[PDB]
C-alpha cells in the first residue's frame, strides 16, 4: 500500500533525505550550543598584553564581529540544510499527497491488491471474482485515458534534479568561504577603545568537513535522480506491452495498455513483476469466459438437468433450455436423452463434447444464434435425425444445418420473404423426409426441390400469404403427403394434380369455395385423406363420388347447408368431419357409409336422425355437438362399437335405455346433458360409469 | 470523514500552515535559548576602555535597555507567528468542529462511501442497497434545505484571506524595525553613571531573514486562498447539473441538486469525478424500481407461486396475488395455468414474456393499474376467452382491453354512470359471448350495442340505479341470456319484449309488484327461465299460463299469499321457488306440474299438503322450510325421485316410514329435527344415513 509503489531508488532518496536532515539538525544543535567566535583586539623577553576589558566588553565584541566578519554561509549552513532537506521530503511525498494523483493511486492499489489476491488467477495461470472482472474493466476504463500520474512523477523527479543541481552549483563554490581564523575592522571604538580585531571561529573547521560530507550525500542523490530521469525517457513508458506473460501462458489476449496504465504497471514491475503477471489474467476475455463457465457449472449440475428432463411432442427424452447464455458442461454427462431443446441462447459454441452424447437424434433451437465445432458438426451430420428451429431475424440461423445429411425431419419457424425466400440450398440434407415451414413466403423456393429427391412429406402453414407460384410444388415427385394450411390459395391449384403419389391433402384456412376441381382429383388415385378446414365451400361437387380411395373427410367450419346424396357414394371413408357447418338434415344414404368410424357435426343445424345412421356399426366416434336434434332413436343400441358420443347441446329430453347396450360407449365417451343423463336407468349409468 | 473534503488547495493551505508553525516554534526555541541583548556605555596607540561596572550593573543595564530600546515586534515575532498560525488552523477546522455542520458532513461522507462500495451500483452501471436507497433520499431531503455549509465555507475563506492581508500589511511595514545594533538613551544616571548606551541583541539579524521567509509563506498562502475565492464565484456552486453522467449512463432521472448538495458535489468532483458519477446512480428512480423488482424476484420462487396455485370459482388453475410491487418474473415460468388473480397492484407492466403463457383463457384484474407490452397486447387479443376486471376510478381499468377480439366472457366491477357513463365502445370486442357488469348505470350505454351483434350472454347487476332507458337493450337482438339484477325497474320494461332470441330472464331485486305485462312475455316464445327475486308481487296474472316455453320459475321473497290454479297450467316448468312468501295453502292442481323438479316454500305459513303434490315424482328438490304444517302425508314415499327435503322448523311429531322408499332422498337431503328423526324406524334412518 505505502510500499509497493516506491522502487529501490525512491527508498534510496528517502534514506538520503533522512540522513541529510540528521546532518542538518546535528549542525543546528551544535551551533546553538557552542557557536562562539572568540575575539581579541589586534593592532600593537615578552610579557602579557593585558587589554583590561571586562567580560561584557568581550561578549559584545564577539557578537559584533560575529555579525560582521563571519561570512553568511558559515552562519546559516544548518538552517539552510534544514530547508533543503525539508523541501526534498515534501517533493518526494507530494506525488501521493496531492489529491488528483491520490484518488487514482488509491483506486489502483485497491484493485490490484484484490486481483493479486484471487486464487482463480492462479487456477487460470495453471468463484466470486467474476465481479472483480467487471471492476477491473471499469477501473481500466477510468484511468487508461489519464497519464496525469506520469506527469506528476516526471515533474517530481525533474524538480528534484534541478534542486540537486543548484545545491552542488552554489555549495561547491561556497564551501571554501569558511575560515578558522578571521579578521574584522569594526568601528567598535568609543565603547572599547579598540578598532581592529582578530577572531577565531570554533565551528569553522567542523562546518567545513560537514559541508564536504553533506556535499557527498547530495552528489549521490543527484546521480540517483538522473538515473530515474534516464529510466523515464529511455523506455518510453507511455505504452506497455506484456508480450511475455502472453507468451508465458500462451494466451494471445491482454494486448496492451494505455498511457497511465502503462506507466503504473511499469512501476509495479520495477517493484516486482510477479504482481504484473498475476494481474495479467483479469484483462483476458478468455479468462472471463472460462470463469463464467466454471461459475455456471457450479450452478448447473446434472441433478438439475435430469430434474428438468421430460418428453417432447415426439415422445423423446429432452432437456428444455429456456433462457441462458452458454452450454453447461454437465449436460455432456447426460448421453441418454435423444432430444434437446434450447430457447434464446445466443453467442453459443457447440463443443465436440456432444460426441459423448451419441444417443440423440432430435434437437430444438428457438431463436439461438449458435455455432458449431467441426467434430460437433460431423456428429450432427452422422447422428441427428430430427431438428426444430425457431428464428426471428435470420441471425439465429447459421448455414451449417444445410450440410446435415442424416437429418430426416426438419421444423422451421420464421419468415424468409420478409417476396423471395432467403433460403440456402437444401441439397446436403440427404435423408430428409419431413419438412415443416412456418413463414410468409409468397413463392415456394427452389431449395425445396433441392430436397425433393428424398422429401416424402412437406408441410407449409404460412400466416396467410398466398402461394403465388406452385411450379416448384409440381417438382415434389417423392412427396408422399402434402399439406397446404393457410396458404390463401382460395382455389385448387394445378400443382396438386401433378403429385399422383399424394396420399393425404389438407387445405385448411385456404377459404376455398369453388372446389369443382374434384375431377382432377380423380387423376390422383392415391388420395386417401382430404381436408378442407375453414373453407367457404357451400356446395359439394359430384366428382367427389369419383374418389373411391378416400378414407377421411374434413369439412369443419364450411358453409355446406345440405349434403348431397353423391357424398355417400364413397363408402370407403372412415372419418367424416362436418362440424360447424350449416347442415340441417342427414340424408338416409348415411347408411351406405358402413366403413365410417368417425362423425362430427358439432355446432350444426341437424334436427333429425335417419335410422340408416344406426347401421354403420364401424362408427366408433359420434359428435353431434350443438345441433337441433330433439329425440334420440333407440336404434343407438344397435351400434355397439360406438365408443364416443357428443349429443350435448341438443334438445333431447329423455335418453333411451338403449345406451345400456353400448359397451364401447361409456360416460367418458358420452357427452350429454346432466339432466338427460339422469333420465337414464340406474343400471345403465352404473354399467356405463364403472363395472357397477 | 476527513480526506475527500479537502481539494488540492485545502491540502496546500494545510501544509503551509504546518510549515509556518514550524518556523514559529523554531524561532520560539531560539529566542528562549539565545535572545540576550548586550549593552555598553556609548559616549566617551590605543588601550582598553575600562568602564568599571560590576556585573550587576551590566545586567541591570541589559534589562532596562532591552525593555526600552528594543522594539516590541523584534521581541515578539515568534509568538506573533504562533498566534497567527494557530488562528489559521482553527479557522480551517472550524468547518468540522461545529457540531451542526459536523453531523451533516459526517453523514454525507458515510453514505457517499457506502454508495461507492455498493456492487449494485456496478450492476446498474453495467441486494441490501434497497435499504440504502431510502437513506439516500431521506438525506437529500434533509440537506437540500440548507446551503449553510456553503455560506459558512465562504465565511471561512474570506476570514482566511482578510487575515492574510492583515499579516502582510503590518509585517511588511515592521520587518525593517528589527535592527542588529540599537541605541538607547535611558536616564539611569546616579545609578550607573551613564546615559547614552549602545546595544545589540544577537537574534536580530537572524529574525530579519526569518521574517522574510515567513512573509513568502503567508504570501503563497494568501494566493492559494485567493484562488478559492475565484473558485467560489465563477462556477455558481448553488447548482450542480450532471448532464454528462445523465448522458453517459443514459438515465434521464437524477435531475439536479440544491445549493448545499450541489456544493458538496462540487467538492467531491474536485477531489474526483468518479465518486460523484457512482453516487448519482443512487438518485435514479428507475434504478430504485429495478432494485425493487430484483429484490421481489429474489424473495419469490416458482415453488412459492405453485404453493398457492389452485382452482378458481370457475374451475381454472390460478394463483392469488393480493399485494405486490410488480410481477415476480418466476410467474412467467409457469404456463400451465390459464388464469391469474391480481388484486391491487399498481404500476405493473406485463412484458412480452406472457407469450410464454399460451395456455391462457381467463384472467383477473382487481383495481390494478397495469400497462402491457405490444406482444403482450397481441397475446391478450389472440389467446384469452374469459376475463375478470375490478376497477374503481377507471384508472385501474386499462383501456387496451377494448381492443381484444377473441375474449368471450368478461366481468366488470366498478361504477360507470358515476349520470353519464364514460364507457368506451365495445366494438373491437368481437368474440364476446358472456358479459357481467357491476356498475351504477342508470342508462344502458350505447357501447353494449357495439357488442350486441355478437352478444350471447350479458348480465348487469347494478347497485340499484334505475335503468330508466333501455332502448340500447332493444338492440340486443343477438342476445340469448339476459339478467337484470337490482335494476330498480319496478315494472316490466318494453325492451325485454324486443329480444325474441332471449332464453333466460331475470329481474332480481327490481322489486316488481304489478307484473301484468306477461302478455308481451308470451310474445317471447323462447322464454325458458324467468326469475322474480325479491319482488313486491302480491299475486299472479293468468298470462303466465300463456307462456308456453316456461321451464323454471322464481318467486323468492314476494308478497304472494294464495296462488291461482292457472299458474299450474304451465306444466312444462321444472323449477319453482316460492319461499319467503305469505303462502298458506297449495291448490291440488300442483299435481299437473309433473315436470316440476324443484320446490321451495321456506319461511312461509303453509299449513296443509295436497296429495297431488306427491304426484309430481319428477320433484327432486323440496324446500318446505319453516311453515305451519303438523302431519306428513305418506304419499311422500310416492316421491321416489325426490332427492331433497327441508322440513326443519315445523310442528310435526311422528313421520311416516315412507321416507325410506325415496331412494334419492337420504338423511343428508332430509332437513329434519333430531327428536322427530328419532321417531322414524331404525331401518329407514340406517338406510338414509348409510348402507347399514
Amino acid at each position: 500500500a505505502f510500499r509497493v509503489l516506491k522502487p529501490w531508488w525512491d527508498v534510496f532518496t528517502d534514506y538520503l533525505s533522512v540522513a541529510m536532515l540528521m546532518i542538518g539538525v546535528f549542525g543546528c544543535t551544535l551551533q546553538v550550543m557552542q557557536d562562539k567566535i572568540i575575539c581579541l583586539p589586534k593592532r600593537v623577553e615578552m610579557k602579557g598584553l593585558k587589554t583590561d576589558l571586562d567580560l561584557q566588553q568581550y561578549s559584545f565584541i564577539n557578537q559584533m564581529c560575529y555579525e560582521r566578519a563571519l561570512h553568511w554561509y558559515a552562519k546559516y549552513f544548518p538552517y539552510l540544510v534544514l530547508i533543503h532537506t525539508l523541501v526534498f521530503m515534501l517533493c518526494s511525498n507530494f506525488w501521493f499527497k496531492f489529491p488528483g494523483s491520490s484518488s487514482k493511486i488509491e483506486h489502483f492499489i485497491s484493485i490490484l491488491g484484490k486481483c493479486f489476491d484471487s486464487p482463480w488467477t492462479t487456477r487460470a495461470l495453471s468463484e466470486q471474482a467474476k465481479a472483480l472482472f467487471e471492476k477491473v474493466k471499469k477501473f481500466r476504463l477510468h484511468v487508461e485515458e489519464g497519464d496525469i500520474l506520469y506527469a506528476m512523477y516526471v515533474r517530481q523527479t525533474v524538480l528534484k534534479v534541478i534542486k540537486f543541481l543548484i545545491i552542488i552549483a552554489y555549495n561547491s563554490a561556497l564551501v571554501s568561504k569558511v575560515q578558522f581564523t578571521v579578521d574584522c575592522n569594526v568601528d567598535i571604538q568609543d565603547m572599547t577603545g579598540y578598532k581592529n580585531f582578530s577572531c577565531n571561529h570554533t565551528m569553522a573547521h567542523l562546518f567545513s568537513k560537514l559541508s564536504f560530507c553533506y556535499l557527498c550525500f547530495v552528489s549521490i542523490y543527484g546521480l540517483t535522480c538522473l538515473y530515474t530521469l534516464y529510466w523515464l525517457f529511455y523506455r518510453s513508458l507511455r505504452e506497455y506491452s506484456f508480450e511475455y506473460v502472453r507468451q508465458e501462458t500462451g494466451i494471445d489476449d491482454i494486448p496492451d495498455v494505455k498511457n497511465d496504465f502503462a506507466f503504473m504497471l511499469h512501476m509495479i514491475d520495477q517493484y516486482d513483476p510477479l504482481y504484473s503477471k498475476r494481474f495479467a489474467v483479469f484483462l483476458s476475455e478468455v479468462s472471463e469466459n472460462k470463469l463464467k463457465q466454471l461459475n455456471l457449472n457450479n450452478e448447473w449440475t446434472p441433478d438439475k438437468l435430469r430434474q428438468k428432463l421430460q418428453t417432447n411432442a415426439h415422445n423423446r427424452l429432452e432437456l428444455p433450455l429456456i433462457m441462458l447464455s452458454g452450454l453447461p458442461d454437465t449436460v455432456f454427462e447426460i448421453t441418454e436423452l435423444q432430444s434437446l431443446k434450447l430457447e434464446i441462447i445466443k453467442n453459443v459454441m457447440i463443443p465436440a463434447t456432444i460426441a459423448q452424447l451419441d444417443n440423440l437424434q432430435e434437437l430444438s433451437l428457438h431463436q439461438c444464434s449458435v455455432k458449431i465445432h467441426s467434430a460437433a458438426l460431423s456428429f450432427l451430420k452422422e447422428n441427428l435425425k430430427v431438428l426444430s428451429v425457431k428464428f426471428d431475424d435470420m441471425r439465429e440461423l447459421p448455414p451449417w444445418m444445410y450440410g446435415l445429411r442424416n437429418l430426416e425431419e426438419l421444423y422451421l419457424v420464421g419468415s424468409l420473404s420478409h417476396r423471395n425466400v432467403t433460403l440456402e440450398s437444401l441439397r446436403d440434407l440427404k435423408s430428409l423426409k419431413i419438412l415443416s415451414i412456418k413463414s410468409n413466403v409468397s413463392k415456394i423456393p427452389q431449395a425445396v426441390v433441392d430436397v425433393s429427391s428424398h422429401l416424402q412429406k412437406m408441410c407449409i402453414h404460412n400466416d396467410g400469404t398466398k402461394l403465388v407460384m406452385l411450379n416448384n410444388l409440381k417438382k415434389m415427385t417423392n412427396l408422399t403427403e402434402l399439406e397446404l394450411v393457410h396458404c390463401d390459395l382460395e382455389r385448387i391449384p394445378h400443382a396438386v394434380f401433378s403429385l399422383l403419389s399424394l396420399q393425404e391433402l389438407d387445405l385448411k384456412e385456404n377459404n376455398l369455395k369453388s372446389i369443382e376441381e374434384i375431377v382432377s382429383f380423380q387423376h390422383l388415385r392415391k388420395l386417401t385423406v382430404l381436408k378442407l378446414w375453414h373453407n367457404s365451400i357451400t356446395y359439394i361437387p359430384e366428382h367427389i363420388k369419383k374418389l373411391t380411395s378416400l378414407e377421411r373427410l374434413s369439412f369443419s367450419h364450411n358453409k355446406i347447408e345440405v349434403l348431397p346424396s353423391h357424398l355417400f357414394l364413397c363408402n370407403k371413408i372412415r372419418y367424416l368431419d362436418l362440424s360447424y357447418n350449416d347442415i340441417r338434415f342427414i340424408p338416409p344414404e348415411i347408411g351406405v357409409l358402413q366403413s365410417l368410424q368417425y362423425f362430427s357435426i358439432t355446432c350444426n343445424k341437424v334436427e333429425s336422425l335417419p335410422d340408416e345412421l344406426y347401421f354403420c356399426k364401424k362408427l366408433k366416434t359420434l359428435k353431434i355437438g350443438k345441433n337441433s336434434l330433439s329425440v334420440l332413436s333407440p336404434k343407438i343400441g344397435n351400434l355397439l362399437f360406438l365408443s364416443y358420443l357428443d349429443v350435448k347441446g341438443n334438445h333431447f329430453e329423455i335418453l333411451p335405455p338403449e345406451l345400456g347396450d353400448c359397451r364401447a360407449l361409456k360416460r367418458a365417451r358420452l357427452v350429454v346433458e346432466d339432466a338427460l343423463f339422469e333420465t337414464l336407468p340406474s343400471d345403465v349409468r352404473e354399467q356405463m360409469k364403472a363395472d357397477a
